[PDB]
């Protein structure tokens, strides 16, 4: 036998679809059908994309009808892009005994939307506050975000870290109050500190969860 034969794909041009985070996973597979002798390396499949954009993706060959099993290298994500347009060739292990051409396959990606946890902006040292507060005021007035432009989808502020119970939110518009008598002066305060950690859930649509801490300065 003699490498007469070049490999040819059994489509020219495929499409999947695929998922932002688990991942690193099976995109689509590829046929084709090289005519020299099977068992033989003027028979065995090799790839390559032309471009890999931020160099997310390998693909190997398997001897079953030495199909291009393409996959993904290092998660997505996202709400960057939707489309992805790459080539890849196939050529053999031995050269060709022979000029020959070289046939590529052109293939189109789409990335499917699952929907991130929202997130207080900082984990604040905010409020240099004094002691004389008066139980119900208007101590952090403060706001999260998140990610998912598909933005039709609130959540809930909710508060939870601990020593004892002072401050208050408001769980729909994320306003922290301060109810309750202080004392600069005393326990849990050890440097010139009362450290709290708050949450807020992603919903609307799914699931999520948010954790910032909060340190508050009390004052004399
Ligand atoms: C698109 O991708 C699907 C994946 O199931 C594949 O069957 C199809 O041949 C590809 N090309 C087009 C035009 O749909
Ligand atoms: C490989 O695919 C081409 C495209 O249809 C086809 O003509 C050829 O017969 C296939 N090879 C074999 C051994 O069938
Ligand atoms: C498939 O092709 C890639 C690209 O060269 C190669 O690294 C990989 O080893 C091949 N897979 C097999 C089983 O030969
Ligand atoms: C694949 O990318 C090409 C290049 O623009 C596009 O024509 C095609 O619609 C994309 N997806 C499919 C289903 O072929
Ligand atoms: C304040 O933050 C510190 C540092 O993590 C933590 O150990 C403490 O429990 C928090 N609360 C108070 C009242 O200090
Ligand atoms: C949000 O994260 C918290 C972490 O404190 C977790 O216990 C909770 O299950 C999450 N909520 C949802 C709705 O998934
Ligand atoms: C946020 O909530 C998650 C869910 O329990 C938790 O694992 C994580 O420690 C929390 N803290 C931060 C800063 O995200
Ligand atoms: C891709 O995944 C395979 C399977 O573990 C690995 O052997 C290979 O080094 C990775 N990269 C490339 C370019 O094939
Ligand atoms: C096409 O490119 C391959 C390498 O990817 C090369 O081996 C082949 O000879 C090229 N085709 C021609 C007609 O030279
Ligand atoms: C695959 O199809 C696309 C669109 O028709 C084209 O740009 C690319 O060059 C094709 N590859 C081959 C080997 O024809
Ligand atoms: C693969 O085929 C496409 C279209 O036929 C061609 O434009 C491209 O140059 C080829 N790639 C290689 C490496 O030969
Ligand atoms: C809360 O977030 C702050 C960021 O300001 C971080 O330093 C701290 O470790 C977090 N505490 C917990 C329990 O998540
Ligand atoms: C209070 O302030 C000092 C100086 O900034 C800081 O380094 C320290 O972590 C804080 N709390 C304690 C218990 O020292
Ligand atoms: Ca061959
Ligand atoms: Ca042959
Ligand atoms: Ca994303
Ligand atoms: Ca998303
Ligand atoms: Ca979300
Ligand atoms: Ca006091």
């Amino acid at each position: 036998d003699a490498n007469d034969n070049a490999p040819i794909f059994d489509p020219k041009t495929y499409t999947a679809l695929v998922p932002e985070n688990e991942i690193g996973f099976e995109v689509q597979r590829l046929s084709v059908t090289d005519l020299d002798m099977p068992g033989t390396p003027a028979w065995q499949a090799v790839y390559k994309i032309r471009v890999n954009e931020g160099g997310f993706f390998n693909i190997t060959t398997d001897p079953e009808s030495n199909q291009g099993i393409l996959t993904t290298a290092k998660g997505l994500d996202f709400e960057l892009r939707k489309q992805y347009v790459l080539q890849i060739t196939v050529e053999n292990a031995e050269p060709f005994s022979v000029p020959l051409p070289t046939s590529t396959a052109t293939v189109t990606v789409t990335v499917e939307d699952v929907n991130e946890a929202p997130f207080f902006v900082p984990a604040v040292s905010r409020v240099d506050v004094s002691e004389d507060l008066s139980r119900g005021e208007k101590i952090i007035s403060l706001v999260a975000q998140d990610p998912d432009k598909q933005q039709i989808q609130k959540l809930s502020y909710f508060i939870g870290n601990d020593p004892a119970r002072w401050l208050t939110v408001n769980k729909d518009n994320g306003i922290v109050t301060g109810n309750g008598n202080l004392d600069r002066e005393s326990e849990y305060v050890k440097n010139n500190t009362y450290t709290v950690i708050m949450l807020v859930t992603d919903d609307g649509v799914s699931v999520g969860t948010g954790t910032g801490t909060l340190i508050l300065h009390v004052l004399d």
